[PDB]
């Protein structure tokens, strides 16, 4: 590991400069005890020009983000598929770093805005790095890599007050979807549960665009990636993700923090979907053309190997925000398409480092560098951390007999491009009219949610349509949305008080497809890491005993388990004053603490209406709910919840209780709280 | 308009490259309509590259704020204490740019963050920029500059895994705190309300050291910036504050560029405390230390001119973004004093800007170009703009006539030290022992604060000293806070279960001082620009008569009214979905909306029980609320709301409800709906 040799121990020793002379670093040197200060103190101006100079431009997008190390591990010899040396046995182990993210939002932005999510993986493989540059969606909003400033331009914030932050909810936003209506399938991912996932642990991963595997007999077929998550996929409602931006910005970085610190390293199946180059165009749209799926019942995934994360970073500057990906770190097996955003992609990225790097020799910070050797002729550069002992870095040579050896199908292993490619044409700037459906996609895609999931996404064009100005703009969305499905139209026409255009059924059908709903997705596999709010008071000795009880029970099965009272004390981990329902997936009242939820209760310690304010919005917001000891009937009537609702538990027996409560964190959510358009 | 020379218009024309060149940037070039891109497509690269590097580091401190143009205007001339043009004549205007911000957040975090403010100004004088680079809190919290590396690693977020965003809410900014007790002043201040500012235009702006005046005679004395804002002091309170953080990271740069934009552009008084070099250690404490502030009591303020904010920016990255403050940036007539953090940032805010900028000509950038000639030997640097007409920049010359000649005292309106200034003594890193009583100030500002203003600082360090895991860490604050006051660590203590150490009375007082009170500062003087939400219904057409007559009578006086109601139609501006109590300052439901209220109430509209929960905030933050129509039982009981309290209001009468409801707006805070410790 080149981070190994890199690490600093700063657990002992004297302070000194970064050139080893020990130095204080406390009171600046002064021309008496109130004088002024000297320009001959060297130890006050390199700490302030550190400091001064700590800050590098943030990412162009996905400026929001968190990473993680771990191990890729292969199921199999894809030799029959592949050259990829990472994937070429039963067994064999890669080192792993994974950043997630957002889009639009800057440094400092919530985890909990409605966005797409970067999901972007190194292989440090033993022939270089590979890197998967991935979104929780698989489908992007345009198909031309011209367009990324347009799309980004629309997204981001208004550049004349820089106002919306880590928001598509303003004109500009809606303006380029209604005039771009490519935009309508990533769009529609965006305004489902997959726009504000649980959690980067409960996302999926997708390459995106067809790439090819290429065999060391030069044949290629096209594969599409899919990272399927173990540990199911989940999602908040929108009401609790405004909440919990403000509660707690940093809620998704944790959350894979505190996962891995605990043993629950997340996994997720590498996977492809593989098809013949002679099903470019088979399945009724051109497989170059990033808005579209290929879906699961023309082409199903092969398991290639597991991905783990299972070790946090050591200093996140270093390691996390200095991580440079590029679709452009390929290796010998794996080659591009024609794909003409990807095609654009390859040229960003690695003009993107000089910017955020400031200097040409990025690939040579630790968390960039390669896992094998460096041969090239690269040379100088600002930040050049190597020395070179080859003085005749020219090909062709003699100086130097000839090496570096050039690398090619036929030697060292080179990467090639795939050899039946090809090119036929006029030299254009022109769309393929094979991209022209940007609208049946979308509609499979809406045809697969659940009800309630529909509910929720036409909930989140109602919220966010409703806030764009210019009714011009408005009428224009409507005008799109109409092209996917009438009845969008029409349930989110009526938000805003406008009229929805009539049917146009050109691209109207009844078609789904596997594998895009949340809702749908079932109980979660495991419930390990879900979090559990026991709210309990210091009052009553008894509900100090029923919270112990609980919290033995529920940490058995790997629960995080918090108890929340008035104040601080032993088996208390959390007040009141602190505590929030965007902060647990359940939550469970000890009947002793009833007093807490009468609508005159009043405590200098906590807000008014604290407590029973958590366990409201747990209810509302679908979470399993429910009161544990025997008065179970009063707090669910302060609380207005039904004790025979779906999710809602009322037993005097903790273990009763905790079996039915467990079952109540699987399901997750509790949709039928949610009112449905009629 | 006083950049206006810089202004590019795109209102017309066909787009062009850099180069003026016309081009296209919608699609790729390509080999054949399903092929490669084409290296030679410059006009993707172009676009793609500008894109790759749009992004520029973000400020070391204080980078999440915004910025307003406006005209500072002189009361008198105020040549018998300064030189400084700016100020030499009544009437005589300077134009100014101010940006607000926070400290520790990175960009797009919150602004309702509970944290320090920047409040830094420039005056683009007749004799050279000048900048005023202050903060809403007139104390800073160390007492060396070369600590300022210290403080900002301990409460930004955690460098491991980059947690907690914007917030000194964990474990390494409360040991920074009780091991560094010169914190103490600024963290009292921090943890009040001034930590939690209702808005850019409801704070002060202080510069926090002593500065000089220094008259053309050669004369000084010692000053204190206060710029005392004419909107009144508010702030939030703090379970609102989180909430906003959520739903409206912008709040602070909506509020201030939507008061410029319907003419009520945000005053200030910039004023001084003057007293004379011989008062140094006069008041009981030394001048020089940035942790003490002259008690109004023993140094009035002087009014010197209006600062007024009226023009917001047509770029903000171009005008807000890059503007680049110095305390280097003084003129004639103001001088340093040896406080050794004012020493310390001359140093940092030249510096920095390289960071910023990449290369040394940043003072070309428009907003950053002062509004008089420039005549100097500085030359070339990347990105210079300049083509010097002078081919001998070199001092003394003859080829150029000993032109520039030098300005100081005598010649030219020079800048110049105070010539009475000395240093005497030891070159020493000592701190003066004038500077080491940390604790009766912060007892003098506690002391100076309302019961229920004392409540909410106790209980703000309650939240964030609960959320400190180390034990060890809680103890030791507990030991600092103990030296303010025994009252303060008792009642802190109690949230966190650990005891307070013995009363130690070396610096308990009962003094007090005027002004630094934000309940204490009486009734707003104007409610214009308050928000008032009117919580109406598309199911009566009486509810939005109400809600149309209570518009008229309200918008008449300057409030900015919001009429929401299930849908959008004429006269609506925003749904439930999207309405928050964090939107207004005081909400009026009109009676013919109450069926709205009843806990049965449900629509796919809007999340469950949106309508009550509304008032329900408002009323438990503090706010005016109220009833108008006359039928007032069925919503103030569903919310438990007593009639009589006061803040609540319920009349038949629209005028009579609100001339009540407008006092209601200028009292701004209901104070009597917050629990105190006994
Ligand atoms: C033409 C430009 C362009 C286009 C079409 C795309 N991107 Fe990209 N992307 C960038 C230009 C870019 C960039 C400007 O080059 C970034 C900024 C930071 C960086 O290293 O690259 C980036 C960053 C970035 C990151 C963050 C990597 C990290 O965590 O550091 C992810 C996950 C993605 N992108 C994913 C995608 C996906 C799945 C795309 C479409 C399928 C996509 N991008 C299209
Ligand atoms: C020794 C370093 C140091 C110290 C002791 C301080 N600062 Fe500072 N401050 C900086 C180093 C710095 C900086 C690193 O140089 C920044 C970052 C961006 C910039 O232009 O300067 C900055 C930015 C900055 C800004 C933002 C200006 C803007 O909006 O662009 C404000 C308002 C202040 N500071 C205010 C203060 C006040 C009131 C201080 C104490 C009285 C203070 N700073 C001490
Ligand atoms: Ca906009
Ligand atoms: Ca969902
Ligand atoms: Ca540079
Ligand atoms: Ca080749
Ligand atoms: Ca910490
Ligand atoms: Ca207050």
């Amino acid at each position: 590991s080149p981070l190994a040799a890199y690490e600093v121990d700063d657990s002992t020793g004297y302070l000194t400069s970064d050139v080893g002379g020990p130095i204080q670093d406390q009171t600046s040197l002064k021309a008496g005890i109130r004088g002024p200060t000297l320009l001959e103190d060297f130890m006050f101006r390199q700490k302030i020009q550190h400091f001064d100079h700590e800050r590098v431009p943030e990412r162009a997008v996905h400026a929001r983000g968190a990473g993680a190390h771990g191990t890729f591990t292969s199921y199999a010899d894809w030799s029959n598929i592949t050259a990829a040396s990472f994937l070429n046995a039963t067994g064999k182990q890669t080192p792993v770093f994974v950043r997630f993210s957002t889009v639009a939002g800057s440094r400092g932005s919530a985890d909990t805005a409605r966005d797409v999510h970067g999901f972007a993986t190194r292989f440090y493989t033993d022939e270089g790095n590979f890197d998967i540059v991935g979104n929780n969606i698989p489908v992007f909003f345009i198909q031309d890599a011209i367009q990324f400033p347009d799309l980004i331009h629309s997204v981001k914030p208004r550049p004349d007050n820089e106002i919306p932050q880590a928001a598509t909810a303003h004109d500009s936003a809606w303006d380029f979807f209604s005039q771009q209506p490519s935009t309508m399938h990533t769009l529609f991912w965006a305004m489902s549960g997959h726009g504000i996932p649980r959690s980067y642990r409960h996302m999926d991963g997708f390459g995106c665009h067809t790439f090819r595997f290429v065999k060391d007999d030069g044949s290629s077929k096209l594969i599409k990636w899919h990272f399927k998550s173990r540990q199911g996929k989940a999602s908040l409602v929108w009401e609790e993700a405004q909440v919990l931006s403000g509660k707690n910005a940093d809620f998704h970085r944790q959350d894979l923090w505190d996962a891995i610190e605990s043993g629950n390293g997340p996994e997720w199946d590498v996977c492809v979907q593989i098809v013949d180059e002679s099903q470019a165009q088979a399945f009724g749209f051109d497989l170059l053309d990033p808005t579209k799926i290929i879906p699961e019942e023309y082409a199903p995934l092969t398991k290639l190997g597991l991905l783990k994360l299972d070790r946090n970073p050591t200093n996140y500057f270093a390691e996390t925000e200095q991580v440079m990906f590029q679709p452009g770190h390929i290796v010998r097996g794996i080659d591009f398409t024609e794909d003409p955003l990807l095609q654009g992609r390859l040229f960003s990225y690695l003009d993107t480092q000089l910017n955020r790097n400031g200097g040409p020799n990025f690939e040579q910070l630790p968390i960039n560098m390669p896992r094998v050797p460096i041969h090239n002729n690269n040379r100088d550069g600002a930040g050049q951390m190597f020395i070179h002992r080859n003085k005749y870095p020219y090909t062709p040579n003699t100086l130097n007999s000839g090496y570096p050896r050039q690398a090619n199908q036929n030697a060292g292993r080179g990467f090639f491009t795939a050899p039946g490619r090809t090119a036929s044409g006029a030299l254009v700037r022109e769309v393929s009219p094979t991209f022209n459906d940007h609208w049946s996609q979308p509609r499979l895609f809406f045809n697969s949610l659940t009800p309630v999931e529909q509910q929720f996404l036409v909930n989140a064009m109602r919220f966010e349509i409703s806030l764009v100005k210019s009714e011009e703009v408005k009428k224009n969305v409507l005008t799109q949305l109409n092209r996917v499905s009438h009845d969008v139209a029409v349930r989110v026409a009526a938000a805003i008080g406008l009229g929805a255009p009539d049917a146009d059924d050109t691209y109207y059908h009844n078609n789904k497809t596997a594998g895009v709903s949340i809702v749908g997705s079932g109980p979660l596999p495991t419930i390990k890491t879900l979090r559990v709010g026991i709210l309990a008071t210091t009052s009553e000795s008894s509900a100090l005993d029923q919270a112990a009880q609980l919290r033995t029970r529920l940490e058995k099965d790997g629960l995080v388990v918090t108890v929340v009272a008035e104040t601080l004390r032993e088996g208390v981990d959390q007040t009141y004053s602190t505590a929030d329902a965007t902060g647990f997936d359940g939550v469970v009242v000890v009947d002793g603490a009833a007093a807490l939820f009468a609508s005159t209760a009043s405590s200098p310690l906590f807000p008014t209406g604290r407590p029973l304010q958590i366990f409201v919005d747990a209810y509302r917001w679908g979470k399993p709910v429910g009161v544990c000891g025997g008065k179970s009937s009063e707090v669910l009537d302060a609380a207005d919840v039904p004790e025979d609702g779906d999710g809602v538990y009322s037993e005097e027996s903790v273990d009763m209780f905790v079996e039915e409560f467990e079952k109540g964190l699987a399901t997750f959510r509790f949709t039928d709280r949610f009112a449905l358009d009629s």
